[PDB]
């Protein structure tokens, strides 16, 4: 049978995402549209810096920048989590160390209103370096692929995960931004709290020529996968 939140994602879902920021005193707000196919795994989405420039590098915003739409094979269908918080939905809790300089704090509700998935974020930074890689804009606009661990976290009917990124720095070396996470669904219902497994995350990030506000357009798609003698 298939599952009341999964039954959601079966064709391609409207995304709004909305972010209000604020790094080492810099303030800023965030909006984003596109779409999801959780079929394909793939992700959509252009946004727009509703408030002037950037302050920080575009590549540190998406891993904040919707896991329900991620591909889970159907052998893996009793462990996504994701999609079985909906509608409901559920808060994402993340803190992002960027070795030698500061941190993000990011609290995101993941939800839909109507048909729309909508993903709200506060995120807070402190601890940044005025000319470091990130307020000092030293990052690369591109973005490499990762692996994320995921585990249950039962005692918190939710899940905690942990993983590591590497943006690349202009002179070729990389920063590393340390993701620590913890998702926890919005309503009392049951969701599916999963096993040890993984999402491959592959990511593009470029420009639309036609758009001169600051901006990112971002592809990205999603697969779980590491939970598997048919053959």
């Amino acid at each position: 049978m298939v599952s009341k939140g999964e039954e959601l994602f079966t064709g391609v879902v409207p995304i709004l995402v909305e972010l209000d920021g604020d790094v080492n005193g810099h303030k800023f707000s965030v909006s984003g549209e596109g779409e999801g196919d959780a079929t394909y795994g793939k992700l959509t989405l252009k946004f727009i810096c509703t408030t002037g420039k950037l302050p920080v590098p575009w590549p540190t915003l998406v891993t904040t920048f919707v896991q329900c739409f991620a591909r889970y094979p159907d052998h893996m269908r009793q462990h996504d989590f994701f999609k079985s918080a909906m509608p409901e939905g559920y808060v994402q809790e993340r803190t992002i160390f960027f070795k030698d300089d500061g941190n993000y704090k990011t609290r995101a509700e993941v939800k839909f209103e109507g048909d729309t998935l909508v993903n709200r974020i506060e995120l807070k930074g402190i601890d940044f370096k005025e000319d470091g890689n990130i307020l000092g804009h030293k990052l690369e606009y591109n973005y490499n692929s990762h692996n994320v661990y995921i585990m249950a976290d039962k005692q918190k009917n939710g899940i905690k995960v942990n993983f590591k990124i590497r943006h690349n720095i202009e002179d070729g070396s990389v920063q590393l931004a340390d993701h620590y996470a913890q998702n926890t669904p919005i309503g009392d219902g049951p969701v599916l709290l999963p096993d040890n497994h993984y999402l491959s995350y592959q990511s593009a990030l470029s420009k639309d020529p036609n758009e001169k506000r600051d901006h990112m357009v971002l592809l990205e798609f999603v697969t779980a996968a590491g939970i598997t003698e048919l053959y």
